[PDB]
């Protein structure tokens, strides 16, 4: 299956399924040490998934393109997701998700 | 009354009810011929999409993940790139369709 169809999971975690956190365009930033090495099975995550697209909004709501490089040809998306500041989970939905963009920042 | 990420288009509630008109500007969608617009997940060709659509754990693993505080609120921005795959005996019928949807929104009211 093609990588965007892959679940980690503690048996084939994020670096595994997603590569290293890092800040290249390439890569992705997100998770501290515990989502990396559980991936779906991690505490919190039906609190983080609840921030991802349905295959419809991905397309619906992003903005789309094509590119092509050397390395291959990358359909290319970008968009925006607006948190319900009237949830009363906000600011810990708020705090969860900072704890996770660009963790590996501090890790030691 | 789905948060707009969790929504899915069909013929009954389409791309424009649920995530709203193609254009240019940002968190504003610009993809989708007029087929797609009216159809959503009933299009014909919507499981040839979809394949290039990450999972949830895809989309916070491979994405580009960020939170923008304005004056409209917090943000939960995103951004990537899905590499097709070259060896697949159907990649140049993939291009074709992906190009026929972006920006298609130009070529009609």
């Amino acid at each position: 299956k093609p990588r965007q169809k892959r679940t980690a999971t503690k048996a084939y975690n994020v670096t595994q399924a997603f590569g290293r956190r890092g800040p290249e365009q390439t890569q992705g930033n997100f998770g501290d040490q515990e989502l990396i090495r559980q991936g779906t099975d991690y505490k919190h995550w039906p609190q983080i998934a609840q921030f991802a697209p349905s295959a419809s909004a991905f397309f619906g709501m992003s903005r789309i393109g094509m590119e092509v490089t050397p390395s291959g040809t990358w359909l290319t998306y970008t968009g925006a997701i607006k948190l319900d500041d009237k949830d009363p989970n906000f600011k810990d939905q708020v705090i969860l998700l900072n704890k996770h963009i660009d963790a590996y920042k501090t890790f030691p």
